[PDB]
């Protein structure tokens, strides 16, 4: 829910620390990185949920065929298991909006 | 409603015909192709509604600021004037899902 998400323009800075803190142990964001726990999210958002290649992906993602944009990433980032039961995703969420928008600033920007 | 919609990608042959019989007449999709009635496409998905440089839009528009993906796509096209109460696009809308995912299988390959 995109329109309701209405996700806002947050700080990149702040979207920088927010990934360090707490996707970096799992995530490389970086053109060209390798998978680790989690996969390689360069070209995210150009992307649907399972494809990065040499990643293995539960049924669950997919599965799940998302079309990551930001308001995707937002529901997402809020309850993983919740926008995707089955995940192997490990991580409670971002609960706090603003949280949420720094984040996806940043992801939207590094990711390209 | 992306998931709602869960656009299935379609013939972009047939895509590619339906744009011509029904927003070419208003719209051009080519890289560096001029405003007309309707605003050049090339790069509509990577955007938000209402940026095209040089296109005299509604506030309906601006105001909506959708970010165009295709599930987005997907219900602006079954009514536009529903999906942004204000706009000046004139078209009833694509009611048949088929024919909608074909468009936009077009669109997306053309508009890139
Ligand atoms: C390790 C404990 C993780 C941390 C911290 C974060 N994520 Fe993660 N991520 C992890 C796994 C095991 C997986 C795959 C789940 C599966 O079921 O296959 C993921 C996947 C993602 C995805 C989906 C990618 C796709 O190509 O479909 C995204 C968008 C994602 N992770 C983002 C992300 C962010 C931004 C994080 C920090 C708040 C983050 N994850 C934390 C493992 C772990
Ligand atoms: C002329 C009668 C039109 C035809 C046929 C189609 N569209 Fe159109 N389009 C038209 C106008 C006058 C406008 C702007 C509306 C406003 O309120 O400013 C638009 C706008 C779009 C947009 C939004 C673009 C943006 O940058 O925000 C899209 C995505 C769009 N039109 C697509 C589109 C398609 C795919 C069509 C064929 C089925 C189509 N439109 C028909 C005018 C006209």
């Amino acid at each position: 829910a995109k329109e309701s998400t209405g996700f806002k323009p947050g700080s990149a800075k702040k979207g920088a620390t927010l990934f360090k803190t707490r996707c970096q142990q799992c995530h490389t964001i970086e053109e060209g990185g390798p998978n680790k726990v989690g996969p390689n999210l360069h070209g995210i958002f150009g992307r649907h949920s399972g494809q990065v290649k040499g990643y293995s992906y539960t049924d669950a993602n997919i599965n799940k065929n998302v079309k990551w944009d930001e308001d995707s990433m937002s529901e997402y980032l809020t309850n993983p298991k919740k926008y995707i039961p089955g995940t192997k995703m490990a991580f409670a969420g971002l609960k706090k909006e603003k949280d949420r928008n720094d984040l996806i600033t940043y992801m939207t920007k590094a990711a390209k």
